[PDB]
């Protein structure tokens, strides 16, 4: 239920009060689970008061290719944490109790693992 | 304009005739632009004659609280992979997603694929 | 401020507790003003105690050609149909998507509902 | 297999060669079938000799809230056609061999019928 993820953000962040852009990938395949899927989340880190990393995301499936037309779904995530590059880093959940733990790079990298 | 991408996909696919999931991500900021902004592609890898990779993508550009439903565009896209030239005996891609792809409007890619599902590669627009 | 609505609906639900599916168009053109542009709403209906309505937006502007790549924007909203006040008795909203409802952010709609499935009304940002 | 479909669409656009903004949804439920789902296309009639509807749709399914972050599918679609109201008005076709006969209205109204 652990799966490697891996994406890029802003590492550079304008300072006028905007968010930092982000993305990051999952291909839903581990040792023990091949769901034949990935998602991408597309967002932004907000930091402030409480820190929130605010996503829209896609789910791909792969497809015959006459279904290729049912094989994405879309949706939105927003998590909370339990510099835009220590704001980043550590362990988040979201509404369905999924969890990651990033880790942000001085050169916009970001890695870590995501847990469902 | 060549930037870092990095990504994701099922190195263990269906061989029911099904296409590869995958995606990827790319920031806008290089050594000499920042765009504030990052786009993820999702969508599958389908081989054959001519392979391609079907996608959509989401673009999210950093946005102060008030602007954050403006802060998000969608779209979709498909490369295809560049193939050998006749004049080298031509033919097809060798099979898999390691290579050099580009769209319709002139944006490419190379990638090297990772026997485990990494993704690493540059984008040019 | 106030645009027109229209839309359909699922007007035979199934019973299993599942949300009634929806949609619906506004162009952002008025009497007053036009921002060349129009947003769909898709999403479902899921009534109760607090009855909402749960979307899924884009919105797309005309754009030329060159630009075609950047003109649809996504989000996502909640709306909560207004229920009556505390000193009527107060209660939760009697069941059916025709009323009033409103955004967290403020922006209100009115719709009526027809028994085959239409919908129409007036949108206020 | 005929479904009742109405929109919008910007009935007085750019004049700078820009297309002209439009949705439309319909419900796919009618006498005779009825699958609990409601599509919304968002897009632009760019006008000519093979002239095009370019969007974008959402399809979102009637689910239990459980099942809610999985109800709803995105993808794409381009028409081409067998003053945007002179235009956008007649019969239509796409990739997938779906039609629609539309009409437009001075108003900015849309209603007609699909066919999938």
């Amino acid at each position: 239920s652990r799966y490697v993820l891996t994406g890029r953000y802003d590492s550079a962040p304008a300072t006028d009060g905007s968010g930092t852009a982000l993305g990051w990938t999952v291909a839903w395949k581990n040792n023990y689970r091949n769901a034949h899927s990935a998602t991408t989340w597309s967002g932004q880190y907000v930091g402030g008061a409480e820190a929130r990393i605010n996503t829209q995301w896609l789910l791909t499936s792969g497809t015959t290719e006459a279904n290729a037309w049912k094989s994405t779904l879309v949706g939105h995530d927003t998590f909370t944490k339990v510099s835009a590059e220590a704001g980043i880093t550590g362990t988040w959940y979201n509404q369905l109790g999924s969890t990651f733990i990033v880790t942000a790079g001085a050169d916009g990298a970001l890695t870590g693992t995501y847990e469902s």
